[PDB]
C-alpha cells in the first residue's frame, strides 16, 4: 500500500517547479502574464509520458516479445515440475 | 463466539417496544389493562418465526433441491480434485 501510495508523492513534487514557498508567489503569476500573450493551454507537458521515435519502437518491442517467448516457456515449464501435474501425468 | 453472541442482544431489543426508559412504566400497565379485558396468553408472537403460504414454499423449496443437487457434484468434484483421492486412484 505504501509502495502504490509512493507514487502520488511524486508526481505531485515533480510536475511543479522549484521555486521555495517564499518564492512560489511569482510563479503564481508567471503563467498568468503568460496567458495575456497565450489564449489556448498548450504550454507544456511535464508529466511522466515518455513519447518515443519510431525506430526506437520497433527496436524495443521486438527486444519484448522475444523475452515474452522466453517468460512463457519457463511457466510452461515451470507448470509440469509442480508435482501435482505429475500425478495427473 | 461473538458472531454467536451477536443474536441475543437482538432477539432482547427487537420484541420489546420503542418506549424510553422514563415512558416504558406505561407498557408496564398496557398488558395489564388488557388482561382486565382479556383472560388468554393469545395477544401476538413479535418472534422473527415467519410462517410462509403453501403456494410460496414449493416455490422455495423447488428452488432449494436445485441448490443441493448443484453443491453435491461440487463436493464430489472437490473430492477428485483433491491429490491425495489421486494416489488411490
Amino acid at each position: 500500500i505504501w509502495k502504490f501510495q509512493r507514487h502520488d508523492l511524486i508526481e505531485e513534487y515533480h510536475g511543479r517547479p522549484a521555486a521555495p514557498p517564499p518564492f512560489i508567489l511569482l510563479s503564481h503569476l508567471q503563467l498568468f502574464i503568460k496567458r495575456v500573450v497565450l489564449k489556448t493551454p498548450a504550454k507544456r507537458h511535464k508529466q511522466l509520458k515518455n513519447k518515443l521515435e519510431k525506430n526506437e519502437e520497433a527496436a524495443l518491442l521486438s527486444w519484448e516479445i522475444y523475452l515474452k517467448e522466453n517468460y512463457l516457456q519457463n511457466r510452461q515449464f515451470q507448470q509440469k515440475q509442480r508435482p501435482e501435474q505429475k500425478i495427473e501425468d
